[PDB]
């Protein structure tokens, strides 16, 4: 719903960007900090819960700097696009 942190924990650039039965998941690699499940997404439009993160093919509760990952996110954060650069709230 809102973001309460001053600055980001990690950011994400995106890779590739795919809807699927009405979910963004979103396959990019963390570019600095360090993201992890439950932490906010600032989209274009919205703001987003990571709800789940996969890393080589495998389940993590977080991911760090250099981590190439998938995310579900929770909410409408709007367009994202293949080389937008996501910010990321631990709140």
């Amino acid at each position: 719903i809102e973001i309460l942190s001053k600055k980001p924990a990690g950011k994400v650039v995106v890779e590739e960007v795919v809807n699927i039965m009405g979910k963004d998941v979103i396959i990019g690699t963390v570019e600095s900090g360090m993201i992890g499940v439950g932490f906010k997404v600032k989209g274009p439009s919205g703001i987003g819960g990571i709800v789940r993160i996969e890393r080589n093919r495998e389940k993590v509760e977080f991911a760090i700097a250099g981590d190439r990952i998938g995310i579900s996110i929770e909410g409408k954060i709007g367009k994202v696009k293949k080389g937008d650069v996501l910010e990321i709230y631990q709140t």
